DNA sequence: AAACATTCGTTCACGTGAGTTCCAGTACAAGTCTGGTC
DNA sequence: AGACTTGTACTGGAACTCACGTGAACGAATGTTT
């Protein structure tokens, strides 16, 4: 019912539970479509930019800016991209280092005065831009789609998190802009639009 | 009187169960990095 | 919000050792039979 009502989950409480400040779970629990496996629709999209990390992840790429591809003419590959959102979490340290090494040599500095033709940005400009012909397809378990004025697509993902840097799929198998619009209109925002059967 | 068995009696090797030390794997709390909007 | 890293604790499995039990080789001594 919560999913059908476009809600954000449910909360379960024990009748005998007592109030204990600063306790992460003593009788109060939260059930959301994110936790259940398979209910959400994973979003696989390309990587078009990266940013330098801060703190422990100093000398490496900590977060990345991803873009969806447009609809090319029949028999032609997509050469135009629109930025969707930014992903910083979901990748382990070893996987993050491997991804950085895989694209360390292909990284190219980004200049605001001369934005790349292949990648078109909105208000957020990546520090380093990478051309699309050589990139990995990152999978993100987005919670919902909200209207964003900082990206060309006009929409962004709430609580984005990387799930896997897929290697089987190539750079040309990313989502299309029409596919993104269809997904947005499927449930008017929240991606969780599937019931649970057991 | 000699040979066999038998016996028999022993003892050694091998196998199974209980206690002790060490380390791999798992659960929980907190720090740390990162996402977006007004 | 979320996910990963760090720590802390906590436990169960593996390896080692010893005690108990058993099987069975065998070696020789003795008794019986021819």
């Amino acid at each position: 019912e919560a999913i059908d009502k476009r809600e954000e989950g449910i909360m379960v409480k024990q009748p005998l539970s007592i109030y204990k400040p600063d306790k992460r779970g003593e009788g109060w629990l939260k059930i959301k479509p994110e936790y259940v496996s398979g209910l959400m629709d994973e979003l696989d999209i390309l990587i078009v930019g990266g940013y330098w990390g801060k703190g422990s992840r100093g000398g490496m790429m900590s977060h990345f800016l991803c873009a969806v591809a447009e609809k090319p003419p029949p028999g032609e590959k997509p050469s135009v991209f629109h930025t969707l959102s930014r992903v910083g979490s979901g990748c382990t340290m070893k996987e993050l280092y491997d991804l950085g090494l895989k694209l360390a040599k292909y990284w190219k500095p980004f200049h605001r005065k001369a934005p790349p033709s292949s990648i078109l940005c909105g208000t957020e400009k990546p520090e380093v831009y990478i051309e699309p012909c050589n990139s990995v397809i990152v999978q993100i378990k987005a919670a919902e789609i909200v209207p964003s004025d900082m990206y060309k697509t006009g929409c962004t993902l709430r609580f984005p998190r990387i799930e896997k840097i897929r290697d089987d799929k190539e750079w040309h198998e990313c989502m299309t802009l029409d596919d993104l619009e269809q997904l947005r209109g499927k449930a008017s925002g929240k991606l969780a639009s599937k019931h649970l059967y057991i």
